[PDB]
């Protein structure tokens, strides 16, 4: 019923670069999704607690959330892009496992996912 630390967003011991294609993904990626009209329920880790989700972090045992992968960004805590990417496809996997086809937040992160997939069909090359 309670909730995991949230993921790490700093860590001196994890390798990281600056590149022009996680650049890209906070400037334009993260931020167009983040303005979003349908980004709130992706802002911040999942309160299990406040939604009554009980069994969240039984069923979701990777949570991402976009404002973990902001603050990541930020930080300059990837190596690479492909990283960011996968902290973005985990979040909207997580939603789809989490939830029934039928549900309005499903709905949600399905035009977030195609936004999302648009944006990084335009990442620069390396
Ligand atoms: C991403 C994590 N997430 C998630 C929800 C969810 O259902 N599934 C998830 O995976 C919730 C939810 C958030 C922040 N996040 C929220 O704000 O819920 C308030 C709430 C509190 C107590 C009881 C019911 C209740 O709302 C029932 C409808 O829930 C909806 C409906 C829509 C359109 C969007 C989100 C949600």
């Amino acid at each position: 019923s309670m909730n995991p630390p949230p993921p790490e967003t700093s860590n001196p011991n994890k390798p990281k670069r600056q590149t022009n294609q996680l650049q890209y993904l906070l400037r334009v990626v993260l931020k167009t999704l983040w303005k979003h009209q349908f980004a709130w329920p992706f802002q911040q880790p999942v309160d299990a607690v406040k939604l009554n989700l009980p069994d969240y972090y039984k069923i979701i045992k990777t949570p991402m959330d976009m404002g973990t992968i902001k603050k990541r960004l930020e930080n300059n805590y990837y190596w690479n892009a492909q990283e960011c990417i996968q902290d973005f496809n985990t979040m909207f996997t997580n939603c789809y496992i989490y939830n029934k086809p039928g549900d309005d937040i499903v709905l949600m992160a399905e035009a977030l996912e195609k936004l999302f997939l648009q944006k990084i069909n335009e990442l620069p090359t390396e």
